[PDB]
């Protein structure tokens, strides 16, 4: 069949990587000149910094986007990290596994499929379930914030409960060698190879459900059987029209507002520091870090380690939580130089029009982890794709 897909961000190229290979003829449009949306390389004064994502997949190797990059043919190096993570506490960064001494379980009933039927904030449940432990709970809030950009408390206990599940299932993170691009340049690759095509300065005005045909701002005509969009709830309504949907979904959607997080980019000299694993840093407004270049030496400039920070805004002020966010990095690493800070239930109702990307992440799904698995959803609502439940 006919699909055209509008955005070429991680999920949208996801979609038409899959379908072009699949046979169906797949029609890419981008409104800006490059494609990668928030999953691509940032050049920045010989660093190779990025538009979103720290060069670094949830699961790494073991999760739903490695499982689609290997069926989908793409020769993309994810190595998972060393440690699947550690902690920074009381001045010493340690293997997470060091944890349990800082307490006096669940997780194997979280293995055993068995979720909370509680229906409690995440922060109330685990007091509950293991206890007011000031250090676990320090912990799970940078989690938080690292992975979803919220505070414990804005978890209900079964998102954190699948959460868990998940890296119980897949495991810790990996880096990406090449960076975001690398994943960006294979699905290009794939798509372009499959009798696809991506045209960039395209700017989609409307989807017209009706006539199942997509214009752009330059009064440009592609009909289609399916349409893909890659462009967030909120802005598909609008292309769509908001009179084709329900009072109450539209009102769930007028109520959507983005979690906004910082990134840091910290030039530090000399050799890499961490290596390939993620860093907790509990009770900092900063949430963890990681450093790509552990992985793939040429993301840093020579003579340099490139660092990664993730702080979640929250209610923050930007000035002061930028200002507080080399301050703390500063203090952890004192010979590093700052960069660069870039600051960033009704379901979907339409068949002929599916959502993918940031705007359609399953229960548990983490991040771009979590964007593969919401494409891995909409092909199976397409009933065009089918998936083990070890991914769902
Ligand atoms: N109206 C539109 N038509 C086509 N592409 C769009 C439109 N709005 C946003 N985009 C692109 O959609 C992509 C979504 O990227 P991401 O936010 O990473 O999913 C980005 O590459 C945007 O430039």
């Amino acid at each position: 069949m006919r699909a055209v897909v509008v955005g070429a961000g991680l999920g949208g190229l996801l979609a038409g990587a899959f379908l072009a290979r699949n046979g169906h003829e797949i029609i890419v449009l981008e409104k800006s000149a490059m494609i990668g949306g928030r999953f691509t390389n940032l050049p920045y004064k010989g660093f190779q910094l990025s538009t979103g994502a720290l060069h670094m997949i949830p699961h790494g190797e073991d999760g739903p986007l490695a499982h689609l990059l290997r069926i989908l043919g793409a020769k993309v190096e994810i190595v998972n990290s060393n440690p699947k993570g550690k902690i920074l506490w009381e001045g010493k960064i340690f293997h997470y596994r060091e944890s349990w001494k800082f307490l006096s379980k669940l997780l194997a009933e979280i293995r055993m499929n068995k979720l909370p039927k509680e229906e409690i904030p995440a922060d109330e449940w685990i007091k509950e379930k293991i206890g007011e432990n000031e250090f676990l709970l320090s912990v799970l809030e940078s989690f938080a914030g690292w992975a979803d950009s919220v505070s414990l408390s804005d978890l209900t206990a079964l998102e954190l409960a699948k959460e868990i599940r998940a890296a119980l299932r897949w495991g810790g993170p990996g880096l990406i060698r090449g960076g975001c691009k690398a994943v960006i340049d294979e699905l290009e690759r794939i798509i372009m190879e499959n009798k696809g095509k991506i045209l960039t300065r395209k700017e989609v005005v409307e989807i017209n459900i009706e006539e199942k045909k997509v214009y752009t701002r330059d009064n440009e005509e592609y009909s289609f059987d399916v349409a893909i969009s890659n462009v967030g709830v909120r802005e598909t309504v609008k292309l769509i029209g908001r009179d084709y949907f329900d009072r109450d979904y539209l009102k769930q959607v007028d109520s959507i507002e983005p979690s906004e997080g910082i990134k840091f980019n910290l030039a530090v000299p000399g050799e890499p520091r961490i290596g390939n694993t993620i860093v907790f840093t509990p009770g900092l407004m900063i949430n963890g870090f990681n450093e790509p270049s552990a992985l793939d030496k040429s993301l840093a400039r020579e003579g340099y380690t490139l660092i990664m920070a993730h702080m979640a805004l929250k209610n923050g002020n930007v000035k002061k939580a930028i200002e507080k966010g080399w301050e703390e990095l500063l203090e952890i690493f004192p010979e590093g130089e700052p960069l660069l800070a870039q600051v960033y239930h009704i379901e979907w109702p339409l068949n002929e029009v599916l959502v993918v990307g940031d705007g359609y992440r399953p229960p548990g799904g983490i991040e771009v982890d979590g964007i593969a698995l919401g494409v891995m959803k909409a092909l199976e609502k397409l009933n065009l794709g089918s998936f083990s439940e070890w991914y769902l």
